[PDB]
């Protein structure tokens, strides 16, 4: 019983003291390890009913989305509806004559389009004809393709693109192709009645109760609920993408690929990507708030590389109640999925994650 009893009590080492520090009421562990799936789960999906966490109950995922995301507009560039040097106008002819003559869907997808913000401004309600209006106005900051300021709105309109090139709307692509192409019955845009037992409150400040409303490309960017068992799942064919039918095994490849570096960090579609081992402090701030909130100048790749091998890949991802993150060794066949109902720091995701991961090593 040893090997069971270590890994209990490894999880708990490392999730316990975070869960108490930052108050998470409810939070879901799942771990991909030779080959096995292993799940362990503490405290309440809702404080007021008493639900507990289990591998089923669903979390918002926030920004966990994109991966999704980039895997859907990896379909459309794999079946050759698009070119990630397309340029973006190419795609929606309301964009012809706007700015977006000038950027490339991969601009979009890495968040080098020139200073697209971090979310749509409070007035972009979410309404066509309102994205619509946002995009066709919108002047660059600087140089497309010279600086990452990371952008809902500069991936939105990667996925929005790319379900325009597959003639399909995004939120319908996901439900009737993506997630059944991926095995997941437990992942939604919008959740069903039936399933609405399973999804867990999101708390803030003075433990207010908060669930994600209506945005501009909120499927898009962050619009993801899901089960930590099924977005497991999903890191599981993030291993593993030769055991899916071909088109959807290269539809996940084309989220392996490094376009450019900033820092230790190369960015891929959705995933980005670190050496392996590389400390815990390099980690962290790879995924702070200055990473996120201020502009990089980029190091381009002299081609596409491979993220694969010896390298942790992962995405952080926050509703105003939830927060989320996820990382993966290729070389190792080793995920995790850290799922919470609460948005606390990113930091003490990684903190988590790192000591779960430098555990399985010793
Ligand atoms: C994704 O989760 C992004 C951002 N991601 S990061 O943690 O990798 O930097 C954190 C917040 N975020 C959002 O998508 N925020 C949305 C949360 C839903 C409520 N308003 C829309 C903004
Ligand atoms: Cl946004």
């Amino acid at each position: 019983e040893a090997p069971a009893d270590r890994l209990k009590a490894l999880v708990d080492a490392a999730v316990q003291p975070v869960m108490k520090a930052n108050d998470i009421p409810g939070l879901a562990v799942a771990i991909s390890l030779k080959g096995e799936p292993h799940y362990f789960s503490y405290g309440l999906a809702s404080k007021e009913d008493g639900r507990r966490v289990t591998p089923e109950t669903l979390f918002e995922i926030g920004s966990v989305s994109k991966t999704f995301t980039a895997t859907l507009a990896g379909y459309a560039l794999t079946q050759d509806k698009m070119r990630l040097d397309d340029r973006a106008s190419q795609h929606w002819p309301a964009l012809q004559g706007s700015r977006f003559d000038g950027i490339s869907l991969l601009d979009l997808a890495t968040y080098t389009a020139g200073g697209l913000p971090l979310q749509f401004p409070d007035s972009v309600q979410k309404d066509q004809a309102q994205i619509r209006d946002y995009y066709r106005q919108w002047q660059p900051t600087y140089a497309p393709g010279s600086q990452r300021l990371y952008s809902n709105p500069s991936i939105g309109l990667f996925g929005y693109l790319a379900a325009r090139s597959l003639g399909q709307p995004f939120e319908r692509l996901m439900e009737q192709q993506v997630f059944p192409a991926l095995g997941l019955e437990q992942t939604h845009l919008d959740v069903p009645e039936a399933a609405l037992a399973q999804y867990a409150q999101g708390y803030g400040k003075d433990d207010r109760p908060l669930r994600v409303g209506p945005g501009p490309l909120d499927a898009e960017g962050y619009g993801v609920k899901t089960s930590a068992a099924d977005l497991l799942r999903f890191v599981d064919a993030n291993l593993h993408p030769e055991r899916l039918d071909r088109p959807w095994a290269q539809a996940l490849d084309a989220t392996h690929r490094g376009y450019y570096k900033v820092g230790d960090m190369t960015q891929g579609l959705g995933w980005e990507a670190y050496d392996w081992p590389i400390s815990l402090k390099r980690l962290q701030a790879g995924n702070s708030t200055p990473m996120a909130l201020q502009p990089h100048r980029i190091a381009r790749l002299p081609a596409p590389q491979a993220l694969e091998g010896q390298r942790l890949l992962n995405k952080t991802g926050s509703t105003n109640g939830f927060g989320a993150y996820v990382a993966f060794v290729p070389g190792r066949d080793l995920g995790l999925v850290i799922l919470a109902n609460r948005n606390y720091p990113n930091a003490e995701r990684v903190k988590i994650a790192y000591a779960i991961l430098s555990g399985l090593e010793q």
